[PDB]
């Protein structure tokens, strides 16, 4: 299977939108990583396009090139290759070490803080969107339901990304508006949760009570693994369920756990 210069292999991932095969680049030997869609809804494609191609971040997914024949049903998003993978797997039995948490919770806070101050909001933060680069650094993926904004900060009222990291505030039944930025901050929370614990805070396998336990369900942490009290405080704030309470990203950066 060829696709002008590419050979597409075996797949590598499904996140939001498509899947992504890893695509061999005869032009240059190289490998890369290549979104394929079908067209089945195709506005919001062309937006995170759009946004994909104003970003340029050591902890950003690159987007290389976008092919799209309008007499082919598939349209071909190339990003370059971040040959190691989603940090973790969840849920596991074998969670990363407070250390490695905080090693990458660096990077997520650097790549959160660059696409905010891009006026972007993810909406898909989550351990199997952050991808393991050559170096070990994470890099941020899947711009698939993200949003861009004027002004201060977005100001939304629709409910996108993924159930488990879903702020508590967009899961209002009346179509309230809620603020962006403090969104990524809550699924920041449960993304770090995860981390250390390796399965997220708030579970059920009934929708209805996932988002009832998101809303009104009182964090608790397990008894083990016995995370340090500061981590601990890190997390709770995160996963505020007031946002205008709720810690913001330049309080983040300054967190005793995040800094030592
Ligand atoms: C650039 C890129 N790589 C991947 C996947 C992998 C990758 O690169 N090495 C890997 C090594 C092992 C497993 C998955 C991957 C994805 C999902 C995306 C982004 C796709 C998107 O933003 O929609
Ligand atoms: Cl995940």
């Amino acid at each position: 299977v060829q696709l002008n210069q590419y050979t597409l292999k075996d797949e590598i991932g499904k996140g939001s939108y498509g899947v992504v095969k890893l695509a061999y680049n005869e032009n240059d030997n190289t490998y890369y990583a290549m979104k394929v869609l079908s067209k089945k809804p195709i506005e919001q494609v062309y937006q995170e396009i759009a946004i994909l191609k104003k970003l340029d971040h050591p902890n950003v997914v690159k987007l290389v090139e976008v092919l799209d024949d309008p007499n082919e049903d598939h349209l071909y998003m190339v990003f370059e290759l971040v040959n190691q993978g989603p940090v973790m797997e969840v849920p596991t039995l074998k969670p990363l070490s407070e250390d490695q948490a905080r090693f990458y919770f660096q990077d997520l806070i650097k790549g959160i803080e660059y696409l905010h101050y891009q006026k972007i909001i993810h909406r898909d933060i989550k351990p199997s969107n952050l991808l393991v680069g050559e170096d070990g650094h994470i890099k941020i993926a899947d711009f698939g339901v993200s949003n861009e904004f004027k002004g201060s900060d977005a100001l939304l009222s629709n409910t996108v990304g993924t159930p488990a990291f879903m702020a508590p505030e967009s899961l209002s039944e009346t179509r309230k508006i809620f603020s962006g930025k403090a969104l990524d901050v809550w699924a920041m929370g449960v993304t770090l949760y995860c981390f250390v614990f390796g399965q997220c805070p708030f579970m059920d396998e009934r929708i209805m009570c996932l988002h009832s336990k998101i809303k009104s369900q009182a964090l608790e942490f397990p008894d083990q693994p016995d995370i340090a009290e500061d981590l601990k405080d890190l997390i709770t704030r995160m996963l505020d369920k007031n946002p205008e309470s709720r810690i913001v990203v330049p309080e983040i950066k300054l967190h005793p756990w995040v800094t030592r």
